[PDB]
C-alpha cells in the first residue's frame, strides 16, 4: 500500500475514488457536490478525493481551497504546464498530468520535484509495459529531490483504436502492476470518443473494478443536461450512490482472495 | 430468457459455463475433466455445457457421445463446414460457428436450420452493432424451418488490434444486449495473440463477468503443458473452482439489481 | 454435503430453500405459487423444493405428482403414518417428518427405509443435542436397508417456552452440527404462538440464516388473507423474491469465511 | 437516530460495539486491549465505546485514562443510587444491571445523572416491558431539564428453565417499539446462570436481525483472564468476527425491513 492524503491505497486496499464536475463551475456547485460525494463515500465507507479542472487558475484554486477547507477532503487536479506546478502544488493534494503529456520529460520531472503525490495519466498512444519507464524517470527525479518514491500513480483513460474511439484494454490494469503503483481507472475519459457514451461508464467501471485497481475517476453532475463541461459523459449524481454500492461489492470479491492471475 | 439445453440462461439468469479441452485428446481424458467440470459446477449451482473440439471428426463425436452417455452433461462443438452439420448436430446439443464464418450466409443458414441451438462466434472484423444483422439472418432461416427463434447467442471473442493481438471491448457485452440473444464471452480466445497469455484469462473472465454476460466460455486442462493444442492459454482444471467461485460473486453483484447503463 | 434432488446442500453450500402453500388448495393454486416460486429461485441461484401438506391424500399428491409433471421440480411433503409411506414415497422426491412424530422410532424407521431421503423435524420438546439419537437411528434403518446414510436433514422449527409459545433457540441451529446432517430451519412455524405473527417470520429468517444453515423452509401464499390454511404467517408471494434476496446476500457474507464458532 | 458520544446509533445508523476485557485488571492490560480496539474498529468504521467494570476508585481513573491518552469514549455499570454522581463524573455512558430495571429510584437516579444511560433487560422481564422501564426513565429525564433521548434498551437474555437463558430475537424486534436504539449482549446472553463458541453465533443472529448496537467482552488471552474468561472472544479473533458482522450490518440495513411491511 501507498500512503496517499489520510489513507493506504494500492491493489491490496479497499478502492479509492476521485470524482467531482469536469471543470469548476461556481463555488456553490462545487461545495454542494463535493459534500454531496462526501455523504455518498462517507456512508459506502469509499475514499475519497475531490476532482475538477480550473473563472480562472486563481478562483478555480481558491474554491478548491474551499472545498479542502470546510469539507475536510483531499483535493486534486490536473496541471498543465511546468509554470502551474508551483502554484497548483501549494493548494491541493494530488497532482494529475494530462494523458498527452505523460513523454514529455521536464514536465513529468517538474511535477515528480513538486513535493506532492501524482497522478500519471497514460497516453492514449502507449503501451502497458511502456508505463514502467514514466513512473521509473519520475521516481528518478523525486530521488534526486530528496522525496520518497511511494508517491506516484498510473492512470488508465484508454488507448487509441482507430480512428475517433478509444478502446479500454483490461489487461493493461493488470500489466500496469509491474510499475509497483497503484493502478488508477478513469472511466469518463475511457467512454469518450476523441476528435454521450455515458451508458459505456457505468460498464467499464464494473469491469475495471472486477479486474482489480487502486482507484477509480469518475465525472458527475447533478443536472449533467446543464453541466458547463463535458455534461454527456458526467454520471448523474443522484445515481453515484447506487454505482458506488456495486463497484464495492465487486471490489471486496476479488480483493477476498488472491487474484489468480499472480498464481500465473 | 432462453432455453438452453436443461436450463434458462440470459442476462437475468445465472451465468452459465461452457468448458472443456481444447480439442478431444482421448476418451480418458475427455470423460476426467468432463467429470470433474461436472462436479465443480454442481457444487457452485453453474449450469455447465461441455465443449471439445473434433483423432478424426468420427472419433470425436462418438466421445463427446459418450460424455453425454455417461455423465448426463450437455455437450458444445464448432462445425467448420456446411457438409458436415447434419453429423455434428446428431450428436451436439449445440453447435458453434466458427468467427471467420460469421458472415458466410449460407453456413449461418444451415447451422440455423440444423435443428439446435449455435453459439453465434463474432468474426475478429466485425463492429458489435454488426452483430444484431448476423443474429436476425440466422433467425430467418430457422423461422423459415418451421424452429423457434431464440435459439441463438452472441459469442465475443475479440477484435483486431494492429497486428498479431486482440482487444476484448466490454462495450461489446453491452451492445450485443441489442441482438435479444444471451450474450457469451469466450475468455480463452479473447487473450490470442493471433499468428502464453494464460494470465490474462482471469482478469478478461472477471471482467466479462462484472460487464454482465449469460454465459462465459473457457479452455482448460489438468496438465496445460502437456495439452495437445493451446495449452499456453488454458486454465489448469484445478484452479477452475477458485475462479468460477469469484465469477459467481461477481455474477451475482451486477444481476441483483438493474445495469445502470439501461437508465441510460 | 449431502446430494438432495438434482443438487447439493449442507453447510458449505449455499442454502436451499423448501416453500408452497400449507395444504393443496386447488390443482391451479399449487401449480401457479410452484410455478412463481421456479421463476423467482432460478433468478437468485437458490436451489428449491416445492411443498404443500394433503381434498384428501389421493388428491393431494395426485396434484404434487402434477407440479413434478408439469414444471419439473422435486417435491416434498409431509407423511402421517407408517401405512402412508408406500404410497407417498412413490409420489414425492422428499419426505418429512411431523415434529410430534420425532420419537416415533418404528415411524421414523419406514420413513428413513423408505428410499427417499427425510426432512426429520426437531419436536418442540427436544433438547437441540437429543436430534443426534434420532438421526444416528435413521440412519441405522437406512444402512440396514442398503441405503445411503447421508440422506437425513434436521430440521428446526421452534422449542416450547411457556404457554402457547414457541421461541428460536439460534444455538440449535449450530449445535445440531453435531448431527454430520444438513440443518434446515423452519421459519414459518417457528414463529407459531401454539393452541398473526407474520412479522417475525423476516425476523427469524435472517437471523438463522446469518446464524448458518443448510436450508430454509417458509410457507407462502399469493393472498395469505384467503389462505384455507396458516393463512396469518405465510410470506405474501410477491414479497418472497426481496425476502430471498436479503437471504441470498447473508448466507455469503456468514459462508464466505469459516464460522469463527469452529474455532472454539 | 440517537446521538451517543461523538456519533450517531440507532436503527437506521451503522451498529456500534461496546466492547472491552470483563474487569478492570490493571492500567497496561487496560490501556493496551483498547488500543487494539480501537484500531480494529477505526479499520472498519466500527463507532467504538470501551467497557470494563470496577474497586472502584482505580478502576474509574484507569477508565479516565483510557479517555485521556486514546480519546475514546467509555461506559460502565453502576449498582446502587449512591455511586452514580462519581461514576457519570467520569465514564460517557451509564449502564444498568439487569435485575435492577424495576428498580426505579435507581432507574430515575440514573436517568437524571447527566449522561445516556444503557438500560439492561430484566431475565424475567417481556420484551414488551421495556417500553414502561424507558418511558419512566424518559419522564425523570424530562423532570429534571434534560432531554429525553439518551436512553437504550440492551437485551441480555431471557430466563429458559432453570440454568439457562434464551436469546429470542423476537425480542430485538418488539423493543423497536421504546423509540430507543436496541443493543444486544452477546456475551452476557450465552451464559447459564465456558460458552463461547455460541458468542460469534448470537452476534451474527442479532446484527442480522437489526440492531443499534453490540455488546461484547473480550481479553488478550481469555484462559488467563481475571472473570468470565470461559465467555470472552479472543482479541485476536475481533476483526474477523467484526468484519462479518459489518456485512451482516450493512446487508440487512441496505433495504427496508420486511417486517415492517407486516
Ligand atoms: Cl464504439
Ligand atoms: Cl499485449
Ligand atoms: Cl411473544
Ligand atoms: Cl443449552
Amino acid at each position: 500500500s501507498m500512503k496517499l492524503c489520510d489513507f493506504e491505497v494500492g491493489l491490496d486496499q479497499p478502492f479509492f475514488l476521485i470524482a467531482g464536475t469536469c471543470v469548476v463551475e461556481s463555488e456553490q456547485m462545487t461545495i454542494d457536490t463535493a459534500g454531496r460525494l462526501k455523504e455518498i463515500c462517507e456512508k459506502l465507507n469509499v475514499p475519497f478525493i475531490y476532482k475538477s479542472s480550473y473563472l480562472g487558475m486563481d478562483e478555480g484554486l481558491r474554491i478548491l481551497s474551499e472545498v479542502k477547507r470546510q469539507l475536510g477532503l483531499p483535493v486534486l487536479t490536473d496541471v498543465h504546464s511546468i509554470d502551474e506546478i508551483e502554484q497548483v502544488a501549494s493548494v491541493v493534494d494530488v497532482l494529475q498530468t494530462p494523458a498527452f503529456l505523460c513523454r514529455q520529460t521536464d514536465f513529468i520531472h517538474a511535477c515528480a520535484r513538486s513535493g506532492k503525490p501524482v497522478n500519471i495519466k497514460k497516453g492514449q498512444f502507449l503501451a502497458p509495459h511502456d508505463m514502467k519507464n514514466v513512473i521509473d524517470k519520475a521516481r528518478d527525479a523525486a530521488r534526486e529531490a530528496g522525496l520518497s518514491e511511494d508517491r506516484f500513480m498510473a492512470c488508465e483513460r484508454g488507448v487509441s483504436f482507430g480512428y475517433n474511439n478509444l478502446v479500454s484494454d483490461m489487461r493493461s490494469l493488470a500489466i500496469m502492476r509491474e510499475t509497483n503503483a497503484p493502478v488508477v481507472f478513469d472511466a469518463t475519459h475511457s467512454v469518450q470518443l476523441p476528435g454521450g457514451q455515458r451508458e459505456f461508464v457505468p460498464v467499464l467501471a464494473r469491469a475495471a473494478v472486477a479486474t482489480g485497481v487502486a482507484g477509480l475517476f469518475m465525472e458527475t453532475h447533478p443536472n449533467p443536461a446543464e453541466a458547463k463541461s463535458d455534461g454527456p459523459n458526467a454520471v448523474p449524481l443522484n445515481r453515484m450512490g447506487a454505482l458506488l454500492e456495486t463497484l464495492v461489492t465487486l471490489d471486496q470479491a476479488v480483493k477476498r482472495n488472491p487474484f489468480l492471475e499472480n498464481d500465473f
